[PDB]
């Protein structure tokens, strides 16, 4: 059919509720125009076409995207920013992630890899076109990957360069665990309740995929070495609310028959003040809602860094990270890129 790679603006497509209070609704409604009613994809036959996830202008669309929500969304009650301040009002939001779809407009078309264990880079052989990405829930977190679709075979490791020990690791999980936020009815401690035996049995897993890629060595994992509280705790916005939950439980090791099948509690709390992921500075929000604050999320994807200087050592060791969102839209965004006809 004859196409290039190129880059061109996108539009967005949702079902936002056009009655609905919800932030990521009414956003959606006057931002983006409504789902595609009738949706085709289109394979193409015997083709061989090659991607690059980290290369991707859709992940930095999409993410101006995104802060274009936040900030038309989030009011808080001062915003520290450049060498100034703004103090306002801050009333408590309806805020639940909703699907978006990326849509190319004319002359232009969406390319889908549909190669079950593409890692992000290089070719794919079976290939559909399509008008639209599926709807992609743009959750914001720190540590964990919520809410989002699963690798359909085995476990994928992504990195734009394993060797390199500063790129980012993504872990694109297989199978889903569940993750349950509570607040419950000191008004800013909460608490997350992971199933033991279901994390602890996924996380060996991604040991044991991990050494696949680092030539069978041993698989070690550490918590965060230090840096501000967003990154060394796992961070999510929660109706509303951001928790930092502590997730040294999470990446024990000794786990991998000590007492450790049942319910993991982490420690959380609610925090007011934050370090905007926007990377403009900081942000104060209001106290919690009174009543029961829940969230029960599906885990779907690990974000990780690998230590350097073990080269001449038998050990790799892995720390939970993140903060920069263009990952969180990358490992869902993976699979598609624009070309033009
Ligand atoms: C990594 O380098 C940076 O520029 N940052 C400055 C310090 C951390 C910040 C952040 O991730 N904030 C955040 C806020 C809210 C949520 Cl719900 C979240 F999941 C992450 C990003
Ligand atoms: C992804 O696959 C390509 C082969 O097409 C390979 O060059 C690259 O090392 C792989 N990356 C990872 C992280 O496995
Ligand atoms: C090609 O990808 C399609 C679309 O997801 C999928 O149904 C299947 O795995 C592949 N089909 C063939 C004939 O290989
Ligand atoms: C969580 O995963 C299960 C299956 O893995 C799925 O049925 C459910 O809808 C998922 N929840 C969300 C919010 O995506
Ligand atoms: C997930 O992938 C691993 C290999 O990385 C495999 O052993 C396991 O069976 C997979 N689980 C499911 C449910 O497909
Ligand atoms: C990957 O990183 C290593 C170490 O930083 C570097 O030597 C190598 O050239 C990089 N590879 C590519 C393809 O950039
Ligand atoms: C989540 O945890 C809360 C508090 O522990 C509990 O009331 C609720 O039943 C849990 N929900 C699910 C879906 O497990
Ligand atoms: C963990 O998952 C098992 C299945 O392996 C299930 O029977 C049980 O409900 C779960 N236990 C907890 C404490 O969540
Ligand atoms: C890693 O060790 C396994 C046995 O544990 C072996 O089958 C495999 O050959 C080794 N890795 C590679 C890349 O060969
Ligand atoms: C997380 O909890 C552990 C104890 O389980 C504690 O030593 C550590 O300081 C906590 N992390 C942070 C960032 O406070
Ligand atoms: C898991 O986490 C902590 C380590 O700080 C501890 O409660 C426990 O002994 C660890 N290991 C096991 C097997 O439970
Ligand atoms: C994940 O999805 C569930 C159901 O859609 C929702 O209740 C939960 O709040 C979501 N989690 C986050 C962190 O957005």
């Amino acid at each position: 059919p004859v196409w290039k790679d190129a880059d061109t603006t996108l539009f967005c497509a949702s079902d936002a509720k056009a009655y609905e209070t919800e932030v990521h609704n009414v956003w959606a409604t006057h931002a983006c125009v409504p789902t595609d009613p009738n949706p085709q994809e289109i394979h193409l036959e015997n083709v061989t076409e090659n991607f690059n996830m980290w290369k991707n202008n859709m992940v930095e669309q999409m993410h101006e995207d995104i802060i274009s929500l936040w900030d038309q969304s989030l009011q808080p009650c001062v915003k520290l920013t450049g060498g100034s301040v703004i103090k306002q009002a801050c009333p408590k939001i309806s805020f639940d992630p909703i699907p978006i779809h990326y849509c190319t407009p004319a002359g232009y078309v969406i390319l889908k890899c549909n190669d079950k264990n593409f890692n992000g880079t290089g070719p794919c052989k079976n290939v559909s076109s399509v008008q639209c990405t599926h709807g992609i829930k743009p959750v914001v977190s720190t540590q964990l990957l919520l809410n989002g679709s699963l690798a359909e075979e085995e476990i994928i490791i992504r990195s734009e360069n394993l060797t390199n020990n500063a790129k980012t690791i993504i872990v694109h999980l297989n199978k889903s665990v569940e993750i349950n936020c509570t607040r419950p009815s000191d008004i800013r401690k909460a608490y997350c309740e992971i199933n033991g035996t279901k994390w602890n049995k996924v996380l060996k897993q991604v040991t044991e995929k991990l050494k696949e890629h680092f030539n069978n060595k041993t698989i070690i994992f550490q918590p965060p070495s230090g840096g501000d509280l967003e990154i060394t705790m796992h961070t999510f916005n929660c109706r509303g609310e951001f928790f930092y939950c502590n997730t040294t439980q999470l990446f024990n090791n000794t786990c991998i028959m000590k007492g450790c099948n049942g319910t993991i509690t982490l420690p959380c709390k609610i925090k007011q003040i934050i370090n905007m992921w926007q990377g403009t500075g900081q942000a104060m929000y209001a106290p919690p809602i009174d009543g029961k604050i829940n969230c029960v999320s599906n885990i779907t994807g690990i974000l990780l860094t690998r230590d350097g200087g073990a080269n001449n050592t038998s050990n790799e060791t892995f720390r939970p990270g993140g903060g920069d969102m263009r990952d969180n839209w990358r490992s869902e965004l993976y699979k598609y890129k624009v070309v033009q006809i």
